[PDB]
């Protein structure tokens, strides 16, 4: 752009599309990745602007809408709403043409084989797009922290991934992938809320469950001890008067939903927490590579934001690991935009030009350019 | 007697007071759950009978009273109502004391936690009943249908709940509690009858709504087919009469009220159907578990008592039935009384007694011991 | 038993306990060597029979169960479920008392020093058992095929062992032992399945991965050539509609998991296939002993069952071996019960009574009887 080549850097996901230009710090154009349709039909003369209320416009005027949620855990329910989702990004906020610039996205790691080629086709075959890459989340983060080796657990909304990384990259014997992440701890709140009285069952009230959660829940440090502390009215109970009008006293539900990360006994599955799936990934490596993965455990995404979390793992993760060390969680101050900032560097560094899919390469290769260049 | 002490059995959520002994066949009190409170008073030299009335005189001598639903969405509204009813119906209608004979109550499946406690309080603290169970409705219909494996969809007037029992019970992921039942059809009927003739507002016509709801309304053959036929008011429309002097013809809105159980299309807000909640129970179980669940779909409760249901669950559940196993319903003939028959059977057993709550499994133990005998 | 002494013969393993009496052809009492516990909790009144659902009863009613898997690669995860495993075998199927007869197991070769004693103690110190041996797998097979010399590669479920045998027995310089066997092929399938979409992550679905795999996967004859043949829909793709409901089109995964035996590039190790570890064992011998090992390569276990396998090695194993010969794989028609049939002969031949551990010999020697008689 202007004197230089430049580009756009993007982290999508299940929850938030976070768009920017390139060489930026952190995001500029950010919206939730959903389309919303009029559910509350009667008729119209005056109408609240839209056909498809999108992202930001959508999450704002919730109460006419069935929010059609797309990328639930990396898998998109049906693709059709997505092309409208990205029709926001470029031309509405950024005012660029995707037909001009390079586009960095993220691989939401272990998104299926065909979704690589389906996404590149939206861009190269439908919307032109001059070059693109889609960078595999958790490892970007590492470098922006100033780490080489470590075990990175990176989870925003959709999927939970423990990634052992070193001076060289990881491979699909060791690394793991669970459902039970940041949006599951959003949705999981309502399965519990029943025992006080409330279930925000339906679609606008669903988005309120996300919203209530993120602002004032916390993680239990040791749940079992804090369960008697549920008799202490002051630490727990606090008043969410909904600005529409209903008071959710979120009491125990504040930490009982966040515990589910470490405790899957609660939902009903044999997953161990992210503490134990961290051992699971670190053990199935070579024998020598380990020492330094223990020296720095990188913790990132919209999952690792909640109050009381790094501390937790600093107890937990000693119990059934190797013993001989300085074990140390490295969560950055803002640790959620891990993906984004680590990607920003790659998009700015003109040394990245060894790697990416350029316009013509797609037509030369066919749709299986993406697994001709990458994997 | 024999195995048990011999309790009273009461299914009495939002809809009807069904009460009798353990050992009785069909229940002996059978009238609505309605709490009568006099509004049309004026002055009196002598007034007709009670303070709080139950469905005895409140269905007979309607329009002087307010005909209050004591329970809405499975949850008990206030403590004039059921506090009186669960001594009254045993004292007056049956003629034994609950101080003498123990009490089996219905739990409208998954009320709040302290409602287990408070329904126990009515027995233990208020009257001093020597033992009781506030028991989860679908579990009664289950053992009336005699088995281990069954996906039990029990729809009362109060709530609907989908319980997948296998060769072992449901873990806390598999189940579904559903805010769509016969009470929603009560509020729905007074909503819809407007466009045909009859706008309904108060508690008096809320009883007349029940009267139309349970016998002239039904679920259609298919919605689309009976709707396409619905220019034919001669074929479709027939009268109920308000038993007093007012003719009520309904025909299209025969089905377009309980058809809400299959399609949420009618409502306003998206309370999901018996169809979707069958899937959200059957699918949310283990991966090797559905074969004999699909072969044993138990359809029960007050609100499933129609035609358009055992037949239609053989039809519509085929949409997400994969190529191997097929749908096979278990609908009892009287499936409103399957709850009651199951209660009579269960309250005749020592296994159910030891599972329930004794009067001194409370004071000394700590009252949420109720919520820790059952759930 | 009856007129004679007789005994029970018994291959165990990682996957299947295969029990019989003695002088039998092949097995009688056969079950998978696992204990299952109720993971799907809820409550009970009706219950699906068991505390510990075991082996056969376990693998049948999967969906309530956490299957607690014991002997993963010869090493048992914790022993406690094992004594219930063998409390099937004798009394439940066979009817016999282990307190009466001789017992012939297998050494799962290179099962650790103490596991020899620990196993004999379960039987001699806990369960009496009048005589026992535990025969070292791969060499039993040889004789039942009517071979003396050959290189035997036996692997069933747990471990992979290349065993050079001659007119006299092998020793621990030459013989080798890998992990990467029949059950690792089983489990490996899910760490690939992700590309298409599926990952049967959890415990009942884990057992389904074993089950799917064995019935319709195949081995690639030369994988690299067959990778273009992945475009041919008919040879590959085939419909596993799960009898619970979910279609696994196992396409490429059919052969890409079986290739891992020859190709460890695909998990992520250095291990050359069982082709090359065959050279590895055959080279580190004396100089003369070789000629005849090449004349008959014996190939056995639950590993060597899969369609296209002996043929494979008949290409492969010429490339980096000695050149001057009639090289020849001898896989028997049924080649999996190698261990069992070769053991059956030894149990029947009363000339075996120069070798075993008899009841009293244990108490005379202490727990180290097993290394006082054997190794
Ligand atoms: N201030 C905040 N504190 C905690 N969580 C937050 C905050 N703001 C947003 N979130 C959470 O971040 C999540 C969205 O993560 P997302 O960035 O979409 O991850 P991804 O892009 O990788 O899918 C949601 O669960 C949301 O509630
Ligand atoms: N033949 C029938 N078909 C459908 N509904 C019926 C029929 N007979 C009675 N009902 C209705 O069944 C409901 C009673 O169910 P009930 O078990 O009392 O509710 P709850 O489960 O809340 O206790 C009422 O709405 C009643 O009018
Ligand atoms: N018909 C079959 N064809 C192929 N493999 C089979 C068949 N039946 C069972 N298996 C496989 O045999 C293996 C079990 O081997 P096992 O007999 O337990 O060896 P071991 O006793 O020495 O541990 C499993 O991988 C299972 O899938
Ligand atoms: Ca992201
Ligand atoms: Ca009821
Ligand atoms: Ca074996």
């Amino acid at each position: 752009d202007e004197d230089e080549t430049t580009a756009l850097v993007c982290d999508n996901g299940s929850g938030l599309v976070k768009a920017g230009f390139a060489g930026d710090d952190a995001p500029r154009a950010v919206f939730p990745s959903i389309v919303g349709r009029p559910r509350h039909q009667g008729v119209m003369v005056g109408m609240g602007q839209k056909d498809s209320y999108v992202g930001d416009e959508a999450q704002s005027k919730r109460g006419i809408l069935t929010l059609k949620y797309p990328i639930e855990h990396g898998i998109i329910t049906n693709w059709d709403d997505m092309e409208k989702i990205w029709h926001h990004t470029f031309y509405n906020e950024l005012r660029v043409a995707p037909e001009e610039h390079p586009t960095l996205l993220t691989e939401a790691p272990l998104n299926p084989k065909a979704n690589r080629e389906k996404m590149t086709q939206i861009m190269f075959e439908t919307f032109n797009v001059p070059a693109m890459y889609v960078a595999i989340q958790a490892v970007l983060s590492l470098y922006a922290s100033g780490r080489t080796t470590g075990i990175v657990l990176d989870s925003g909304d959709g999927v939970t991934h423990n990634v052992p990384i070193y001076e060289g990259y990881a491979l699909p014997h060791a690394i793991m992938r669970l459902d039970l992440a940041g949006r599951d701890l959003t949705d999981y709140l309502m399965k519990i809320l029943t025992e006080r009285g409330y279930s925000f069952v339906t679609t606008a009230e669903r988005e309120i469950v996300r919203d209530i959660k993120e602002k004032l829940c916390y993680v239990a440090l040791d749940f079992e001890n804090e369960m008697a502390t549920a008799a202490s009215s002051s630490s727990l109970e606090k008043s969410y008067e909904l600005p529409d009008g209903q008071v959710i006293t979120i009491g125990n539900e504040r930490f009982r939903c966040p515990e589910t990360l470490f405790q899957p006994s609660f939902i009903g599955m044999e997953s161990a927490g992210i503490h134990e799936t961290t051992y699971n990934s670190i053990m199935k490596c070579d024998i020598d590579i380990r020492k330094d993965l223990y020296a720095n455990n990188v913790m990132s995404g919209g999952t690792t934001m909640y109050p009381g979390i790094a501390d937790r793992m600093q107890k937990e993760i000693t119990a059934l690991a190797p013993s001989t060390m300085k074990i140390k969680i490295i969560a950055p101050p803002e640790r959620k935009y891990s993906v984004w900032i680590g990607g920003s560097i790659l998009a700015s560094l003109s040394t990245f030009q060894q790697m990416w899919i350029t316009k013509q390469e797609y037509d030369e290769a066919g749709p299986s350019i993406v697994h001709r260049k990458c994997f």
